[PDB]
């Protein structure tokens, strides 16, 4: 259970980058390629994990705002989280591989998978309609190391 | 470099923009001026980039599982690169059959550029070009 660095891009080749402290998927080229966000990962045996950016300084979570289930980026240290604390569960994600791609399902909001839009520069989100082909839910997740 | 062509399908439909969505229909009267010529930057062997407006807008295929989508992105066709991972979505493979031509998505293999049998529908992509529902055969005339 320690911090690993991963590079991620969806099946349409979009990368993650921040815009107004929001995570968005898009195509970075040239000087802007330096905006690419690597994903910091702390494994939770056997198939879950905590996901973050900026050296695990900000972590991804699933939050329910009234009637909405939205992805959120919180200012918490990936290292303070615990697979055994009820409150940190909103940060857990289940990793599932199939072929050369990877999917991430929310542990606190099951049935919700991390996703990106087909159009560029849209924020990264969570959809509960994976196979219904509107949002992308498959990613190439590789250990940047 | 950029080569220009005129395109029209086997049913005589031409491409034109409608609410900035590439649609295919029959232009009449002063509307014939709405025809969109296709700009091409070939990629040896038989691959190529396709655009309109002097290469200022290029078509691409983006997928989501078992479904694909045809998009017109505001990118310069000259900035696209064949040795660039992300630009593959703009690549198309050309094939000719007799006097006709077909275009297959490199990013979404098995999906061909196609038109609806009826007029004024958006140009799209189809995974089944054989079972004739959508039209996938085109006349592609090099504007020389």
């Amino acid at each position: 259970s320690k911090m690993q660095a991963f590079r991620i891009w969806d099946v349409n080749q979009k990368t993650f980058y921040l815009r107004n402290n929001q995570l968005v998927a898009g195509y970075l080229q040239g000087p802007n390629v330096n905006l690419e966000e690597k994903i910091d990962v702390v494994p939770i045996e056997p198939h879950a994990l905590f996901l973050g950016i900026h050296g695990g300084k900000m972590c991804l979570s699933c939050v329910k705002s009234g009637d909405e289930t939205r992805l959120q980026l919180e200012a918490v240290n990936i290292t303070d989280l615990s697979e055994n604390r009820k409150q940190d569960k909103r940060f857990a994600f289940i990793r599932s591989d199939s072929g050369p791609t990877t999917s991430f399902e929310s542990a606190a909001c099951p049935g919700w998978f991390l996703c990106t839009a087909m159009e560029a520069d849209q924020p990264v989100s969570l959809t509960n309609m994976p196979d219904e082909g509107v949002m992308v839910t498959k990613f190439y997740f590789q250990e940047d190391e």
